[PDB]
């Protein structure tokens, strides 16, 4: 029995210690992956993939990922990890590769070209593509998505983090999170070889361990890492875009083009 | 200021792989030994002969041995070098671009690019060009020379791109590409971009370049022999079209027939 996708919920816009131009990340949507290198922190996105977020939370709370491995890692591509097995406790999910575009959705359009989509921009701090009917998350670097088999509804336990942009995967995979801290540790993960079992790390060697995985909500509040994200629908966010397009430093005797790759735009995200 | 010399064409000596491949000359292979493993880089005197010669001189003088990747910003660049003033190594004239030659056999990428009107490949390197000039692209895993605001101030300290930094194109001397050990570059100790521009702070130190050598400094049978596919040949198109045309039923939404010039992998093999 494949688990059907539930209805999406827009991300909370609760004001934080910062101005009304920022939103609090809810603690249940913060995942802390502890590796020997340090902690990888991820913001989950139930606005695009509520079914996968719920599943991920369940597995994390159930300690299902503790001691598991990033068993498949290809440099410059993705770092993939999970239970590396089928478990009757965790049946497959319906794919959540895109969502209906809603009238309430406040997308900040990026007013320069993109190679893969006619329209790209930002929605609640996440990079997105959209058309008249649909919206989807972009496979920018540091995005969390669910691995699957050829049939779309086969994902549900094993995930990957993008090491570089993989835009060709857009609208074919369930993206349900983004890295907000510790991306450097993802980059330290033991690599496999793409020409050997598709990057699966081979015996006698094993991928680096997920020593523990928790939700911030599992910690007592006074130990919870408090994160806030700039609201990308505000005028203040444009600077984060115009700083990369308009480069006036005398360093440049050849003025750079007024263009920025949507996946290079950094959304202000701060620990509070 | 050391003036820039005339560019020199890359060797097209055929290898074990055949006439559609070229051997990389050992003098144009740099081996950076880290605690993680070896980073190998192919130098490009076709674009930056002056910087290549300088870099070769410093490597042979063992000037980089025991030095650090002292400035590293995740997703940006890993910068290393002597991190000091040295009278032995005066600044070089910038080599940020070269005249486009009719003899240049550029393989044009026939899809859009965000930063340049024409992009493609020249002797296994990503390039941009117009009517008059050609330049190397700041794709990931490219080696370039750090400098100050004045163009002719580079010459000792270099950086390796961790991700594409195309906005730097035509403003910096790019003079090499990583051909092996990119994963080790990604393991390098990081600094913090909001603290001294990513310079790693005491008591911590950047990871050490334990040794830096040219392959040519080794005896022939210990030299790593690398060959690169000639990008002007028809065989190279697959490396492009494999990523543009994805017909696998895995994709129920067929990807657009487009590839970022910096995502194209030029066949490069150890033999
Ligand atoms: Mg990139």
């Amino acid at each position: 029995k494949i688990i059907p996708k539930p209805t999406p919920t827009p991300l909370s816009l609760e004001s934080g210690m910062k101005g009304e131009n920022w939103r609090k990340i809810e603690p249940e949507n913060i995942v802390v992956i502890t590796t020997k290198y340090g902690d990888i922190l991820i913001e989950l996105n139930p606005e695009f993939a509520p079914g996968h977020v719920a599943r991920f939370q369940d597995m994390v709370k159930a300690r299902a990922y503790n001691g598991k491995e990033f068993y498949r890692v290809i440099d410059g591509f993705v770092a993939q990890g999970g239970i590396d097995a089928e478990d009757k406790k965790w049946p497959p999910l319906e794919i959540e590769h895109e969502q209906p575009l809603l009238e309430a959705d406040q997308i900040q359009l990026l007013d320069n070209d993109d190679l893969f989509a006619e329209k790209v921009g930002f929605l609640n701090g996440f990079p997105v593509g959209f058309d008249a009917e649909k919206k989807w998350l972009l496979h920018c670097p540091g995005m969390l998505a669910m691995a699957r088999d050829s049939d779309p509804n086969t994902g549900g336990t094993d995930f990957y983090i993008t090491l570089d942009a993989q835009r060709y995967l857009d609208r074919n995979m369930t993206v349900f999170g983004r890295v907000i801290s510790g991306m450097q540790y993802v980059q330290k993960l033991q690599r496999g070889d793409k020409n050997i079992e598709g990057g699966v790390i081979q015996s006698p060697n094993k991928g680096d361990e997920m020593i523990s995985v928790k939700l911030a909500s599992e910690l007592p509040e006074n130990q919870q890492p408090n994160y806030e994200v700039m609201r990308t629908e505000t005028a203040g966010f444009m600077n984060s875009i115009n700083s990369k397009r308009v480069r006036s430093d005398p360093f440049f005797f050849n003025t750079p083009p007024q263009v920025v790759d949507v996946c290079d735009v950094e959304v202000p995200t701060e620990l509070v």
